[PDB]
């Protein structure tokens, strides 16, 4: 269950820089 | 661990809700 939580934690990281991304994106 | 693990877990996933929102001004 560590090493499950520990993956939806880097995929849930993962998902935040690329929507960041598209936050800098939509402003540029 | 899990405990903590879990909460990292649900503030990743309130920030990935709050930047959805985020795009959905910038988009309207
Ligand atoms: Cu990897
Ligand atoms: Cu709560």
């Amino acid at each position: 269950e560590i090493a499950a939580l520990k993956x939806e934690n880097a995929a849930l990281k993962e998902e935040i820089a690329a929507l960041k991304k598209e936050i800098a994106a939509l402003x540029k």
